[PDB]
This record gives C-alpha cells, structure tokens and sequence, in this order.
C-alpha cells in the first residue's frame, strides 16, 4: 500500500437487489428537507476516492464528469470506474437516484464529479490527494459550474505543506472539504482545522471510535451501492462522512435560499453546526452532535 | 460630526442609581451558562468606542487597559475615558461586576480594554477605527493575554483596502469582530462579510421602525430600553440598533468558555461563530429581518437529546 489510504471498514454484506431508502438517510432527516432543498439539485459534490461504477442504475444519471490522478489504467485520466468498490459505496450514500428501487441517497438530485484519486487497494500518494484538492477546487463544468463540496473517507501519517496548502486553497476558495476522522495513520488531513471531520455513531447513536471532530452521522450497517451494479453494507468511521457531504449539498440550498444571497464556507459550515442535535455525550467525543436536517424548523418561535 | 459615527439611538431615560439584572442580560440567557463559562473569566473584550468611565464602580474592577487614537485630550494616547456617554453604556452591557447593585452585564467576569477611537461627539476618522481593530488584535497584556473579541456600534458610508484589510487582519489572526447593523450612510464595517452583524428587537421579541436594518446580518439582540452604565457613576435607558452588538460580545466571551471547555480544545474564529449561530432561535421573521435568529445562550443544552 502507498501512505495514504482508505479508513479501514468491515463488509458486513453485498447483495444484488435492494429497493429502499437506507435508514442513514431517514434518521439524518434528508426526506423531511428535500422538498425545500430540491434534493440537492445544483450542487456538485467532488467524491476523491477509489472511482466509481459509471453506469451503476442508481448512479450513471447523478454524474457529470470525473478524474483519474491515479497511476491505475495505464494513467488514463478519462477512466475513473471503480477497481476497489468503496468509491462506489460513497457516491451512492451522498447521491443515488430516485428510479423506483436500489437505494437513494441524502442528496438524490444533487450532481457527483468523480475524482478517482485512490488506487485499487484503496491507496494514494499524498500528492494525488493534494492534486485532487486543487482539481475540485479549479474545475469549471461547461457553463461555469463549479464544485462546493469535496468528500473523503481517507488518511496517511504525513503533515505536508503540500497537502494542507491544498486544503487552505479549497477552503479559501468557498469549498467545503469533508473528510471521515477515523482509526495517527490516519490522522491526515481529517486532523487539519480547516476541514469538516465526521465522526461515526450507529442507528441507536451510539459512538463507534483525541479526534478533532465536528459532527457525527451514521456509520454502522450502511447499504449503499456498490460494484456491477449491486449493493453492499458496510460499517467503519469512513461510512459517516458522505452523509454529511450529501448533507452540505442541501444545506446550502436550504441556506442561500433563506438568506438570499451567496454564503461563504464560513457561514455553510455554521448553517451545517446549527443542524446538529448533541446526543449527550461531549463535544470532545461527539462534536457539535448528530447531523439532524430540520432541526431549524423544530426550533423555530421555540422561547422560554 | 465625521463620516464615522455611532449609529443613532435615543436615550429614553438617565437615572443616579439602579439596582436589577437588565432584561436584556435575562433573555438572552446569560445567567443560564454562567457557570459553564466562568461568566466569561479569562476573555478580553476590546471595546472600540468613544471610551469609558474608567472608575464606574459597575466596571472599573472588569478594565484592564485602553488607548486613546483620536485627537481628544489632545492626543493623550494613554486617556480613554468617555467624553459621551455611549461607550460607558456598551462596557456595561459587555461586562458590567455582579456587586449588589447597579447592573450586571452579559459576561460579568469578561476584562475589557477600552480603545477610544470616536470622538466625544460618537465621530471618528476611519483611519482611526482601522487603526483600532490592528491595535486590539496586536495587543498583548503583562502575561501575553490576548484579546480575541472586539466590538463596535459604529458606521460609515465608505469601503476602502485599509478598514477591509484591518477586518481581515483581525478574523485571520482568530478575533471575532462584532458590528451593529446600521439603521447606507452606516454600511461599514457591519457590510464586510467577515464580520457578525447583529441586528435588534424589542423584549417582545418584535421589530421597530427605528431599529430596523438593511445590512446583511448574522443574529439579533435586545436593542429597546436598554439600561446600563452611564458617565458620572450613574446609568441610562438608550434604545438604538446598536444596542444590541453589545450583548453579542459578551456572549461571544461565555461561548469561547463553554465551547473550549465542551470541545476540549482550542477553536478558530470560525468555529465560534457556528457556536454563536448554533445558539440563535428563529423568531419567524425573515433572514433578512433576524438573520439566523434570536440570541438564546442555552439553546444547545435545551436540544440535547431530543430527537423525533
Ligand atoms: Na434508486
Ligand atoms: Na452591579
């Protein structure tokens, strides 16, 4: 394996057919919001992971382009499919389609550009994850469209100049950087203050497991999409962070259509801190809380 | 009066002695946190104004210093004290001492240092707010303390690099920068987008006509019959947008605590903001209107396990 790479999971189970909206995405509330957010519709979710099945049913409609920065494919950087699987699973959990069966993500209208940064073992040089920051950032689809939110569920030991520069950049630049804050070898770039870093809880919110975490989400038993054109259940800390990125692509439809005007990464991060609903643990272990979509409108005209 | 100045208000009353804890303080929950955040020991809030009644007996044991930028007292950098009044009332809003009397402010154990950079008539030079946002962030007290909250109630019709670039100064070195909206002869500072903007309401939780805003805001506060600390030992009722920064300040200074304290760790100024955010309960009105809401310091603790 190269340094960086995927934080480990469990495989709990695949499957060929599924006709569902996973649980993740009802407790985390996204159908209570999807009215108001158009279900995420323009907004573009960067996900810097292994590739992903291109044609997958639940998937092929969601994506609009993609990059591979890997070595893999004779270094093609048109062919970012999916040679591990768990790219797959992400893409699902933040953006699988309504068609009638499968499963359907938190953000089911919301586009994904495919950013296959991480070889087949699920590895990288810190330098493809560098580039695929700025990449993300820089990218501008044929009418100027331009990603908000970037997702990782990866980490490697190193603290490089390099790579946190690449984070500044996406930050500086109004993008959201969502990385799994997971089980030292893992430490970066989840570890770097300017990244959204999502712990895990399972469905009766129970922690998973010094973190630096802002939230956490579901991460335990999540059917997701997986390869040739199947489905897989997974369980790890990596399996929370693409709710949250699906959650952002809401959120700032939710957001800047209350506010009326742009909001910066800044103000995004604060309007994702205000759904958050603390379970009782502390902030240390739990962050800010568990991601809950309509808490703003349960608090609403709420006084003493 | 200069291009800068304090957005208007009204005093409604001025009275020698008083004796209570301002609603405002109540309603925003304050009291609520108190003991989580220490009611906000260890933070300086840099209050960028016309000044201060240095010995108050409501909070001259909470001032730890002060300058002086403008021309007043003929440039005597080392006198602070107010030659108005509206600085004198914004320190006892922040930070005014539990004594048994008089008032209490927000975040009674909060130091303050009082940088006078308006006039006695509530102007200034927008060189010298500038210069008062670098100071308060380049600052450092006899043990390395460090103020990471300012404040201003302040407005001027002008953008220019160098206030822009002392706003940013102070939020890239992790100062939170406080701004009463307006009422655009007062867009600036509040306008910059790196600032928290705080727009008021009434005890009701209602808008008024002289009090509305068209700045972009973060949050609102009680800005309607607002008793505090007044010049000559005394206290005065001032109704007015800006009297609703204050009580943000001194919130910002119990946040800091009980968020550091609750994360175990040291926040950005980014960070604190979303805790000031997370702590604002909508009202009803539009985002325009209220922002993100009404300043309700134990909101986290009242959502704490409750989940549908
Ligand atoms: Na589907
Ligand atoms: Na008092």
């Amino acid at each position: 394996m190269r340094k960086f790479r995927l934080i480990p999971y469990k495989q709990v189970d695949k499957v060929s057919a599924l006709s569902e909206v996973p649980m993740g995405v009802e407790i985390v509330e996204a159908p209570a919001v999807w009215r108001a957010s158009a279900k995420g519709a323009g907004q573009i979710i960067g996900v810097i992971d292994t590739g992903c099945q291109v044609d997958h049913p639940d998937l092929a409609e969601r994506i609009i382009g993609g990059v591979n920065l890997t070595t893999d494919y004779g270094g093609d950087e048109t062919n970012f499919s999916d040679n591990n699987g768990h790219g797959t699973h992400v893409a699902g959990t933040v953006a699988a389609a309504e068609t009638g069966s499968g499963v359907v993500g938190v953000a089911p209208k919301a586009d994904l550009f495919i950013i296959k940064a991480l070889s087949g073992d699920g590895s990288g040089e810190m330098g493809w994850i560098a580039k695929a920051i700025r990449y993300a950032v820089d990218w501008r689809g044929p009418k100027g469209e331009q990603m908000r939110i970037i997702t990782m569920s990866l980490g490697g030991p190193t603290d490089s100049e390099e790579l946190h520069d690449a984070v500044k950049y996406a930050v500086s630049n109004n993008v959201s950087v969502v990385c799994a804050a997971g089980n030292n070898e893992f430490a970066y770039p989840a570890a770097y203050n300017e990244v959204i870093a999502v712990g895990a809880v399972d469905f009766d919110l129970r922690l998973s497991d010094t973190e630096e975490i802002d939230i956490v989400a579901p991460g335990v038993g999540i059917k997701s999409t997986y390869l040739d054109s199947g489905y897989a259940e997974l369980s790890g800390t990596a399996m929370a962070a693409p709710h949250v990125a699906g959650a952002l692509a809401l959120i700032i439809n939710l957001a800047e259509d209350a506010f009326k005007r742009s909001l910066s990464e800044t103000e995004i991060y604060a309007q994702l801190v205000r759904r958050a609903t603390p379970i009782g643990f502390t902030a240390q272990a739990e962050g800010n809380g568990f991601l809950t979509l309509d808490l703003v409108e349960r608090i609403t005209g709420q006084f003493t």
